[PDB]
């Protein structure tokens, strides 16, 4: 390929990982969404907070998948593994699955930056600061504090109110 | 669940079985879209013609998973599997593959009606009629006409010529 | 009369009585609406989105009595029945046999869409998947939803704050 | 009822007597709008005019389902009968049918007048003149001149003209 | 033909019969136009008309020939034959005889949804539904309200008068 | 006919032949569009070009049907023959048969002026002149030089970008 350079090929199979877990991540939001849009659970803001979250990580793939092209790697594709469970529970329990979600993306993002820290990839490590780590960062702090907001709400009518609040 | 009438647990299943072939085409297109974004085959046409393509085959899967929820039957996933190919060669040959996996998503979408009218579901039938057939008729004729033209258009320069009009 | 063509008597008695079942489901919302007015009940949200609906009713009544004049029939009228109950309870009460009363009408209007397909009128099939079945499952999916959270919401406050809510 | 002043039980009795006449009126002009919408018939300006007067009908009795309940009484419906003709004859018939509907009406609004004087109830009475009896005499009176040109315009080429400046 | 799927060769030739049977429809409608622009005739509302009429005949051919297209059938043209009249009589004749027109081609329609149903093609079925069952219904309707107004108004002077209300 | 003067009745006959004419070659153009929008042809200029050729054709006859009432003529009207051909080969086939076709159509128009000329009727040569032969004379000179065109391009890649430049 003319334009690769600098671009390790252990840099590469770690992008092609984090491409596949950026779908999944995106697969399991689409999931909470559509449980939340059940007849016998209908929490409306919970199913748009989850479908933009579903979009957002389509996202986070797409711009992994060009950055493999713009640095002159070959996408690999391997299977998107269907989610854990088929019913996410209250809105407290997805959410608490939600945040391990996002902490077990941002631990293999801090394992990408790792790697291309270790084969002395600056522009890859910039890529990875600029796009993705303070996003995670900050989504996993919403997530939480959403969690301590669901805790304080109580179940039943608090469950109802506190999923009216969610998008604004 | 409080909504669910004249809805058979074959459609539901049969409803499950699209969203994963939807999502499947999905993934297919996706593909195709990185393959010529590589350096190396570089139709920025068929980039953009492909990643437009992927983004509509979501949304199909999505309005079927909406429909699965309005009809109070319950959305299970299964794994989306990875493409059967890694590089589609020319825009000739993924043109191709594609026109086949449209009609392979379409024979599915017919024996998708079939079960509904065999079902007598039909408020189903004008669903899939109303929001799937045509857009299939469509696209088939599309994607004909694409491989049509490329063959008229030869490789190379011509190939180069075709990429540039598709999108307009 | 000069119109009528490919439109079979027991169709046009079935015409006749989906107009007084849609005018019935008129009737019985005009009373749910005013049961919500009552000084001792005061629930607004649910008087107004009854009323709406009673409103909505008297259309679906009045484009079959169309339908009817466009294909040649003539319509013929019966008494409105006044509704099962003069109270309808809580607004967990009055959703619950609104869910009952749309069902009962999604029955009968699959009944006269088998009814057209066995008399071979595609035309009124059409009229019935265009007009009625989706806007049936909307409507029945609706109100499931909203007896899913009159239930979280419990009674008392939670039936106030889900009344605020109901209509936007 | 914690509203509930000088209102005698006659009274609410007579309003909810009132409101199935208003319903009752109702009925009948959407009889005669799809009369006048047959093939065989087909005179859009009665069809058009009987269609607003239905509309006009079903209002005069959502006013008294909300006075019924501002005032504090419990509204009690009865069924709407079925108008006494199925086909209304020439647009004259039709109009001589709707002279003598508004009449029995006015009559009825005035007996409830009478009740509301009788009762001392002047808030009522003012309701009655202000929203419904000078409506009553402008339509009878309405009614009324169109019956004289309707026989001054004559049958056959005349009742089609006079047809046409129903509306404007 | 690469994009051809379910497209059953009896229903090729149907729509290939239906495309020439909207072509005579437009010659027809044509005819009568030319016979209402006669200096000794000059009725300027039906030459409108007819004139409107035969364009429409002319698309509804056309969106036959591109559906051919689209489903990868062949389009066959035969001869357009010359109205069975050079004269058509009064505007009375002529709705009269447009009327029949309007049947015969309806029946045409209902034989080729029954042609693909009975081959299972429902996205032919819904395409014939959508864009050609209610507008023929809507068209035999229009039709016949206008034979009943024309005897309505009689010979002469009410001939005149229902021709300048034809259009508006 | 009142308003009939100096119209010869062979003129009257070879307006109705010329009639016949212009809607034959709107025919021819409708056949080659069609022809053009084959999945396994797939132009779309061509198709655009014959669409809008076969509706200009169709506007040349009914100003003719229309000259002919003005001057108190009667049309009468023939059958409009199908096309020599149900396939129309490469573009520039194509191309040279609407040649051809515009020639005989010439051919044609120049005779019926020498007819009008012969039969003293001043007012049908102008008809003809400012209506007819310049915009032949210019549709004739087109086609030509798209002609000279199609051999300059050459088969293949020359007549995909050929067609291309069709419309603008
Ligand atoms: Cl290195
Ligand atoms: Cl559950
Ligand atoms: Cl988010
Ligand atoms: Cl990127
Ligand atoms: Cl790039
Ligand atoms: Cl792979
Ligand atoms: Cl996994
Ligand atoms: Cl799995
Ligand atoms: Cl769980
Ligand atoms: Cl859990
Ligand atoms: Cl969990
Ligand atoms: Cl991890
Ligand atoms: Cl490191
Ligand atoms: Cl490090
Ligand atoms: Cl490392
Ligand atoms: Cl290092
Ligand atoms: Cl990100
Ligand atoms: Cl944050
Ligand atoms: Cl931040
Ligand atoms: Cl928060
Ligand atoms: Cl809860
Ligand atoms: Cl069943
Ligand atoms: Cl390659
Ligand atoms: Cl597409
Ligand atoms: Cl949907
Ligand atoms: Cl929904
Ligand atoms: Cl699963
Ligand atoms: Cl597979
Ligand atoms: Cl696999
Ligand atoms: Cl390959
Ligand atoms: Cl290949
Ligand atoms: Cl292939
Ligand atoms: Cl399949
Ligand atoms: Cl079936
Ligand atoms: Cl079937
Ligand atoms: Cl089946
Ligand atoms: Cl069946
Ligand atoms: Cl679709
Ligand atoms: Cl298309
Ligand atoms: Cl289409
Ligand atoms: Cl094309
Ligand atoms: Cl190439
Ligand atoms: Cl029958
Ligand atoms: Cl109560
Ligand atoms: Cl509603
Ligand atoms: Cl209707
Ligand atoms: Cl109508
Ligand atoms: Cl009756
Ligand atoms: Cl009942
Ligand atoms: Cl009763
Ligand atoms: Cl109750
Ligand atoms: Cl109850
Ligand atoms: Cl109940
Ligand atoms: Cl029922
Ligand atoms: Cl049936
Ligand atoms: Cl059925
Ligand atoms: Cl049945
Ligand atoms: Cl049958
Ligand atoms: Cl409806
Ligand atoms: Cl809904
Ligand atoms: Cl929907
Ligand atoms: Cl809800
Ligand atoms: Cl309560
Ligand atoms: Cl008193
Ligand atoms: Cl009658
Ligand atoms: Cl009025
Ligand atoms: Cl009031
Ligand atoms: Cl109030
Ligand atoms: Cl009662
Ligand atoms: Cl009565
Ligand atoms: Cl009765
Ligand atoms: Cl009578
Ligand atoms: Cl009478
Ligand atoms: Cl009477
Ligand atoms: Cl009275
Ligand atoms: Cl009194
Ligand atoms: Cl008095
Ligand atoms: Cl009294
Ligand atoms: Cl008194
Ligand atoms: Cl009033
Ligand atoms: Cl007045
Ligand atoms: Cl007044
Ligand atoms: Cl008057
Ligand atoms: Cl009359
Ligand atoms: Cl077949
Ligand atoms: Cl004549
Ligand atoms: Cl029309
Ligand atoms: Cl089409
Ligand atoms: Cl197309
Ligand atoms: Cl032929
Ligand atoms: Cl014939
Ligand atoms: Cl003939
Ligand atoms: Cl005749
Ligand atoms: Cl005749
Ligand atoms: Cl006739
Ligand atoms: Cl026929
Ligand atoms: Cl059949
Ligand atoms: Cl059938
Ligand atoms: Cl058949
Ligand atoms: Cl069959
Ligand atoms: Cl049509
Ligand atoms: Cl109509
Ligand atoms: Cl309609
Ligand atoms: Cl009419
Ligand atoms: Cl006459
Ligand atoms: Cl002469
Ligand atoms: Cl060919
Ligand atoms: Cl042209
Ligand atoms: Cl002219
Ligand atoms: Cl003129
Ligand atoms: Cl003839
Ligand atoms: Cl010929
Ligand atoms: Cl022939
Ligand atoms: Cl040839
Ligand atoms: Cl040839
Ligand atoms: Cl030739
Ligand atoms: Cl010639
Ligand atoms: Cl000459
Ligand atoms: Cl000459
Ligand atoms: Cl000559
Ligand atoms: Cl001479
Ligand atoms: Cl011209
Ligand atoms: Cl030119
Ligand atoms: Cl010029
Ligand atoms: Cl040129
Ligand atoms: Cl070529
Ligand atoms: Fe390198
Ligand atoms: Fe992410
Ligand atoms: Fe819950
Ligand atoms: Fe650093
Ligand atoms: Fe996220
Ligand atoms: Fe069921
Ligand atoms: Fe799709
Ligand atoms: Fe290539
Ligand atoms: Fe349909
Ligand atoms: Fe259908
Ligand atoms: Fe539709
Ligand atoms: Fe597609
Ligand atoms: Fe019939
Ligand atoms: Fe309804
Ligand atoms: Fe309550
Ligand atoms: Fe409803
Ligand atoms: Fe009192
Ligand atoms: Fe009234
Ligand atoms: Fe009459
Ligand atoms: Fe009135
Ligand atoms: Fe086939
Ligand atoms: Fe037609
Ligand atoms: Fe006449
Ligand atoms: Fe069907
Ligand atoms: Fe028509
Ligand atoms: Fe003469
Ligand atoms: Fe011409
Ligand atoms: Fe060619
Ligand atoms: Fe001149
Ligand atoms: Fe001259
Ligand atoms: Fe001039
Ligand atoms: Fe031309
Ligand atoms: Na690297
Ligand atoms: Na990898
Ligand atoms: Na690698
Ligand atoms: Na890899
Ligand atoms: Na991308
Ligand atoms: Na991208
Ligand atoms: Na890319
Ligand atoms: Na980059
Ligand atoms: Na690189
Ligand atoms: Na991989
Ligand atoms: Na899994
Ligand atoms: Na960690
Ligand atoms: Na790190
Ligand atoms: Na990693
Ligand atoms: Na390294
Ligand atoms: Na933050
Ligand atoms: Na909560
Ligand atoms: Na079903
Ligand atoms: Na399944
Ligand atoms: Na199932
Ligand atoms: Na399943
Ligand atoms: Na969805
Ligand atoms: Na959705
Ligand atoms: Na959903
Ligand atoms: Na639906
Ligand atoms: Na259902
Ligand atoms: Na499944
Ligand atoms: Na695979
Ligand atoms: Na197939
Ligand atoms: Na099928
Ligand atoms: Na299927
Ligand atoms: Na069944
Ligand atoms: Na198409
Ligand atoms: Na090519
Ligand atoms: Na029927
Ligand atoms: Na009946
Ligand atoms: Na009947
Ligand atoms: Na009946
Ligand atoms: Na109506
Ligand atoms: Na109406
Ligand atoms: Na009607
Ligand atoms: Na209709
Ligand atoms: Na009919
Ligand atoms: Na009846
Ligand atoms: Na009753
Ligand atoms: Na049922
Ligand atoms: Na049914
Ligand atoms: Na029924
Ligand atoms: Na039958
Ligand atoms: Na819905
Ligand atoms: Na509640
Ligand atoms: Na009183
Ligand atoms: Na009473
Ligand atoms: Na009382
Ligand atoms: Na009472
Ligand atoms: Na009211
Ligand atoms: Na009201
Ligand atoms: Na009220
Ligand atoms: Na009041
Ligand atoms: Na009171
Ligand atoms: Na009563
Ligand atoms: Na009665
Ligand atoms: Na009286
Ligand atoms: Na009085
Ligand atoms: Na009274
Ligand atoms: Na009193
Ligand atoms: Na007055
Ligand atoms: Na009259
Ligand atoms: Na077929
Ligand atoms: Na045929
Ligand atoms: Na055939
Ligand atoms: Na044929
Ligand atoms: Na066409
Ligand atoms: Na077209
Ligand atoms: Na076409
Ligand atoms: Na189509
Ligand atoms: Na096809
Ligand atoms: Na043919
Ligand atoms: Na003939
Ligand atoms: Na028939
Ligand atoms: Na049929
Ligand atoms: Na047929
Ligand atoms: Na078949
Ligand atoms: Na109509
Ligand atoms: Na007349
Ligand atoms: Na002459
Ligand atoms: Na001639
Ligand atoms: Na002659
Ligand atoms: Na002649
Ligand atoms: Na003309
Ligand atoms: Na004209
Ligand atoms: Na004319
Ligand atoms: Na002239
Ligand atoms: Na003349
Ligand atoms: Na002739
Ligand atoms: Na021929
Ligand atoms: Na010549
Ligand atoms: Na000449
Ligand atoms: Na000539
Ligand atoms: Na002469
Ligand atoms: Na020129
Ligand atoms: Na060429």
């Amino acid at each position: 390929s003319l334009c690769r350079q600098n671009y390790h090929e252990e840099c590469e199979a770690g992008v092609n990982k984090q491409i596949n877990m950026e779908f999944y991540a995106s697969y399991v939001y689409m999931s909470m969404a559509s449980h939340f849009d059940r007849d016998d659970v209908a929490l409306k803001g919970a199913h748009e907070f989850f479908l933009k979250s579903s979009s957002e990580e389509r996202e986070h793939a797409m711009r992994l998948i060009k950055f493999q092209n713009q640095r002159g790697g070959r996408v690999v594709y391997q299977d998107i593994k269907k989610p854990e469970k088929d019913a996410w529970g209250t809105l407290t329990d997805a959410m608490q699955a939600a945040l391990d979600l996002e902490k077990h993306v941002n631990q293999a993002l801090l394992d990408l930056h790792a790697l291309a820290s270790k084969h002395n990839d600056p522009q890859m490590c910039d890529f990875i600061e600029n796009h993705y780590l303070t996003e995670q960062v900050e989504a996993i702090r919403e997530i939480s504090g959403y969690l301590t907001n669901l805790k304080r709400c109580g179940p039943g009518l608090g469950e109802f109110l506190f999923d009216k609040e969610l998008n604004s």
